[PDB]
């Protein structure tokens, strides 16, 4: 297990296509040990949700095309993970 | 596991039937490993439960349907987990 | 395992008799692993609590007959857990 | 594994016996494998602690008695855990 | 195990010793597993601090003794903890 | 057995370019990287500040300073670090 | 393992020697498994960091003299354990 | 002012007559000034609720008289004040 | 001021009308001195808004046959307050 | 104002006499211009609630003794005002 | 006194552009607006997420939801209304 | 006003005597408003308080003095308001 | 009083000039009420601050620069408020 | 009121001279409406003091020479204020 492992990112989404079929299809990429879709917040022409998402040598461009080939749009990339093993975020001040 | 293995969502019901009941009856479903029901709010009228449903490769018109034909109806799908493995949210600011 | 594994209600009870009677007895229906009340708060003429009951296909009648004919009733069913795993609640936004 | 397996008991109980006396003396009581006393709040005269209590087929009635006879004083009774598992709460709104 | 495995008790005590040393000293008592210190509140004369102290059967008195012996003063005893199995406190209203 | 810096978090800021998976990426092949980790702090219309958890053994703190400081980073605190044989994560008190 | 295994202390300190030396230098240490620096709180003239050193036997007095070698400044010892086994503080009212 | 001029109350309840009337109703029995009614949990068969009641001098059993009159239940009294000046409760351990 | 001077309920409602409809419209409802919706919970169905309306002796029976006029439901009444003063719920355990 | 203006004590008492008998009695004793009376908790034999008193040059034997005579018991004092001003707690670390 | 729509609160996407003073100026001169806020939810790389609190006198929503779009703005949700004779503020509750 | 207008300090103290008395007198020194004294803990041997003090030009010598002549130790100042006008304590991160 | 009349910057900040610096100067610009500066973040080449400002017709653009003419950086403008009278933000869900 | 009116700094400080004793002396300063010291964190050499100081025109130069000429040192500025009226600081995330 190498490279990009974890991906998280906030997307924007007209409610169409509906987001189990965004997880179905996420599943199916480059190495995908499996995608999470959160619901954030629930507007009127749209939708914010949270993806996560991890396998081994994740292919970012792929993600990130496979996910506009929707409709469905990155407003910002909130967490990546790298390497041989998993590594979580340390809280502080 | 493949495809959708766990389902996270709220929907709005009627007081009947009774919320043992669609515990019971969606243990039946294509796939299903079990299910939670929780207690959201519980309003003169009506009901809103949450509703955890995790298994392999579940299948979502079964269940949406599944729980229309209950009385029940369906609010918002709050969350999915697609693939090999169980990936829960992972949060950031 | 299958069917309604775990059940939790909240109930009105009169001081009696002693709450250790009806885990006593509630421990003792069909098909119960474990039984768990905790206290929710006590009034002069009267008394609430929660009621966690765990087991393999529990009959859901049986247990609320059983609390009823020792003169409590109860006020909802907060949660229930039914399948062949214990699935937990996932919290969301 | 059968029968009261945890009670938790709120009780007031003068200064002497100090707190570890309970525990020792307590502990020595039929079926009992265990014996927690957190100290909740202490006043002038008096002091109020928790007595959380593990073991098996538990004995309500030695246990009660058992802490009477230290001029100890059952206020109420918060938890049971009834059966062949520990069941903790599971909490809801 | 046997009697009580667990004692935690807050005491005030001048600036020195310095409380590693304090810590050390009670790890050699009789039957003593290990022991914590955390540091409550730093006062200008004084220092208090909450000892927690556990292992197989061991000597209240001893630990009254050994305490107050470098210039302690035991203002409570918090939780105490005895029997066979180490039982901890239960939440609840 | 590890020795040596085995944790490091930094808080760096950057600008948007090169985007952060580069980092995790490129980072992730250091010398003895296990593992990179990259939350996003707050993403300004300027800059972009983001946090970078990284762990490994032996770690040189060097060669890590340097290669973000290339990419165009910019460290602005350490914040947090273990060093040694074995993860000692920090204890909480009063 | 005996007498100290986990120590806490807050420290003081210019802003050099920087962090990751500090930590370097104490896993030297006699009997050090591992030490944690969090930052605390960084100022103009100096720099707030919390350590965490965990180990066998370990050495107050040398880790002491050493952090005052390197320019620091121990505020307070906020935790200590001693004895064979990791006790934590347990917390109660 | 005189007597009590405030009683805060928790009350059950059946669903009717819906809640709006109890407050109507409250408002205008001797010396009272208003009504706070808070909906505090919402069961199946029945409803729980807050009453707060305030004004000159108020007739406690009148209060209990008019409670009960509609199905109500008093729980308990949760707070009572009375004199020349409106004091509230101080926060403090 | 006299009956209801304050009502707050909680109701579920289509998207159209749009909730400065809602609003603009209750003002209009006899007696009132102003209302206050602040949006709950958007789904892609319906839409959960919270209603705080306040004037003097306010008609429930308007309001409500009114909110039912523009297609929208009333899941419960969260609180009420009558007479001559704005009594605010006091807070307690 | 002088002397005494705010007392807060904890005290046990038995469930009767009803808690606004005390608010009653207590208003008229010397220099009392209120008394608020919370309910703290309450047990099965027994009744913990906290009495706030506002006044004047209050006497602190009276009160003790005008409660005891209802069969209370002053478990202990948790706040004392004294001179011509409320002067509030200040919070601090 | 005031009549009908005194206070909206509408959530809105922005592109970066215009900046939020632009509109926090131009909303201000608007009908019968006593005064606008604008506080950032949000800055996002492709766009931004902003809220809008408006206030005034029997102000239209439409003016305002027009206004906005011109600018480049999006209403998502409106999250707050309050209209007519006073000003009231949520109550809360269990 | 001038000099030292409010003072914040926590005691040890003995049972001995009652609070009431060390509020009724330290009112009485010079240049005091109003004293307040809450109740922090209560251990078996003594007991800690906190003393919000506030006043004219109070002279900080004959406070404490007053304090040890009555047998409790100023742990320590927690606060202190000086000057001619009351300033609050600003927070910040 | 018209257009900006508030705004709420965050920038960056070599550690000189010092931040009594920045406040004394943003007094001046076009009517100015006041400058408010808090300390966010503090790190080793740099310093994030936060500025909340609030005058007449405020220049942004003149800010702006003004800032900058002191090797400082906006990095976004958090709030900005502007007409006739102050609006705060209202909270929601 | 204009330029500095109010300024916040923690300092470091040996135990002496003690706190009022500062607050006093700082009341003296040009143009100083009045001072507020809490106690952070009371560290065994040493005492961490928060300094909120307010006042008109205040002369920063002045008050730093002050507090160290006084025996303290300072860490940070926390926050100021400049110009006509106090600005506090508005808060978003
Ligand atoms: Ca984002
Ligand atoms: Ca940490
Ligand atoms: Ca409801
Ligand atoms: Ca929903
Ligand atoms: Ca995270
Ligand atoms: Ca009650
Ligand atoms: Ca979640
Ligand atoms: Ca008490
Ligand atoms: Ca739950
Ligand atoms: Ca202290
Ligand atoms: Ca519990
Ligand atoms: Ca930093
Ligand atoms: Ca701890
Ligand atoms: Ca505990
Ligand atoms: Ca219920
Ligand atoms: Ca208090
Ligand atoms: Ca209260
Ligand atoms: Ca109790
Ligand atoms: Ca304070
Ligand atoms: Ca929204
Ligand atoms: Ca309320
Ligand atoms: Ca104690
Ligand atoms: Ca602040
Ligand atoms: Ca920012
Ligand atoms: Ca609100
Ligand atoms: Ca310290
Ligand atoms: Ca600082
Ligand atoms: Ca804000």
């Amino acid at each position: 297990a190498k490279g990009l492992i974890r991906i998280v990112l906030d997307i924007l989404k007209p409610h169409e296509p509906i987001i189990p079929e965004y997880a179905k299809y996420l599943s199916e990429l480059r190495g995908v040990e499996g995608v999470n879709i959160t619901l954030m917040e629930i507007d009127k022409e749209t939708e914010n949700i949270k993806v996560t998402i991890q396998g081994n040598d994740l292919d970012f461009d792929e993600i990130t095309r496979a996910i506009e080939s929707y409709g469905g749009s990155i407003h910002s990339v909130d967490e990546v993970v790298a390497g041989r093993t998993m590594v979580e975020e340390v809280t502080t001040p």
